[PDB]
């Protein structure tokens, strides 16, 4: 009946957004166990091309998040056929590179979220300071 | 068995910090209900002086939160001896007002905690643009 969903992504100033298509990556079964894989600090910097938070940071965030159930932290940057059969993973969630998870039925879209990023937070508070 | 605890506070862009006070709240003994209790906009605004994120914000990312078991919100400013005999809570987690509380048995001091704040990830961040 479990069925082993996985994960990943920087994960960097997590805030809503990450934390609602975390929950949609968890409910898109019955009964799941939702694996999350949290980018290496230097492949991130070099493939995305920053990053702020270090992976312990980012790891020891979303160890406080309802929905996750198990942390892989560094994840491989790329998602690869053995990596899903080592850790017994049935599908992967994801916001080309993935046809071939589509071709196995092992990829499932989350549908688009929006959070309240620190960002916003910055503007919404010097909003009270300055046009 | 089960032993309610009740924690309480603005809790205006949570980050590790109150993510870590939470969780010893929740950890205080081996089977536990976590309450948590998150205070309104104006009483905030009014006694505090300000708050950046409303009460549906503020509410909504503490409903993803692991140790939160269940949430008032809005709840009162002042805890009371009715409000904790309505709730059945046994234990007032808390980081004077508060003497009838120890009096009774049912205040729990739990450790300091720090964690890597909005402002922090600010400065940290700017750090890489001006000294």
């Amino acid at each position: 009946k479990n069925v082993v969903i996985y994960a990943d992504g920087v994960y960097d100033m997590l805030h809503l957004g990450h934390m609602k298509q975390l929950e949609q990556a968890k409910k898109l079964f019955e009964n799941t166990t939702l694996i999350v894989g949290v980018t290496s600090d230097n492949e991130t910097k070099l493939f995305k091309g920053q990053v702020v938070q270090t992976l312990e940071e980012r790891t020891e965030t979303l160890k406080h998040i309802r929905w996750v159930d198990e942390i892989i932290s560094p994840c491989p940057w790329v998602v690869t056929p053995e990596f899903l059969e080592k850790y017994k993973i049935d599908y992967v969630a994801h916001d080309d590179i993935y046809a071939w998870l589509k071709r196995a039925g092992k990829f499932k879209a989350t549908q688009r979220t929006e959070g309240v990023s620190t960002t916003d937070l910055i503007v919404r508070i010097l909003k009270n300071y300055e046009d």
